[PDB]
Formats: structure tokens, C-alpha cells, sequence
């Protein structure tokens, strides 16, 4: 549904077990809504039923509310520095304050990227209120 990775879940597919649990350069992302990208190697070996049904949706959500969730069942969850639970760069699209997509109020996007730079555990990179564009940094997804 607009989801998309890489390497891709054909290609996940190729690797053995033991690649399976150190995947590099690992992005997740949906079209319209934004992307992951991890900043440290990834163990995908839990997701090896089906990369597309596991992953797209389930253990990553983007939602419509201009949010996303990776490991949203806390069962599902592994520790700090396991899994997709590391470090990683998010853009979130179509972020705006409150739904005031309005660029004109120029003042009022300047309040609400200050808020955004004063998050504690989203680290702000940058915000573009053309296209409400919030790319952040996080430790882990605890």
C-alpha cells in the first residue's frame, strides 16, 4: 500500500540466516508518508515468513495521522540495540500544526518548528512547511 524497502524483499530473500541478522544500509519507507532510515545494521531474521506481510504494515506502520510505529505490539518488541529497536533518521510528510497547512502564516509555522526543535527524543535535522516535511533522528524505538 505504498510501502517499499531496501534491499527489497525479493532481494531479502537471498540472504542466509547469519546475513540476515547484520542487514546494512537498511531503509523502510511509504510513498506519501515518509521513510526510516537506519543508521546501524539490522537484524531481520524474525521477519523471515514473509518480508512484505511482516514488515509492510504490521511491524511498520505510517499512518494517515502523520505518525509511525515500528513494533506497535509491545510482544513483538526486542531490546534496545536488537532487531529494527536502533538507532535510525525518520522524514515524516504532510506535518503541519494544528490541520494548519497554510504557509502564508509564516509566524505560525516558526512556533511550531520550535516545538519540533525542542523535542526530546525525536532530534530534530530539519523541517520544511513547504510540504510539511519533519526529518528527525532517534536512538531506538523503546
Amino acid at each position: 500500500f505504498g510501502y517499499w524497502c531496501s534491499p527489497s524483499p525479493e532481494q531479502l530473500e537471498r540472504l542466509s540466516l547469519k546475513q540476515l541478522a547484520a542487514v546494512s544500509n537498511f531503509v523502510i519507507g511509504r510513498r506519501g508518508y515518509g521513510c526510516i532510515t537506519f543508521q546501524h545494521d539490522v537484524d531481520l531474521t524474525a521477519f523471515t515468513k514473509s518480508f512484505r506481510e511482516e514488515l509492510f504494515g504490521k511491524i511498520v506502520i505510517f499512518r494517515s495521522s502523520k505518525t509511525v510505529e515500528v513494533y506497535p505490539d509491545e510482544a513483538t518488541k526486542p531490546m534496545i540495540g536488537h532487531g529494527l529497536n536502533v538507532p535510525a533518521i525518520i522524514t515524516l510528510e504532510n506535518v503541519y500544526p494544528v490541520p494548519m497547512k497554510d504557509t502564508t502564516k509564516f509566524a505560525e509555522f516558526q512556533v511550531f518548528d520550535r516545538k519540533l526543535r525542542s523535542m526530546r527524543e525525536m532530534n530534530y535535522i530539519s523541517y520544511n512547511p513547504f510540504g510539511g516535511t519533519w526529518t528527525f533522528k532517534v536512538n531506538h524505538f523503546e
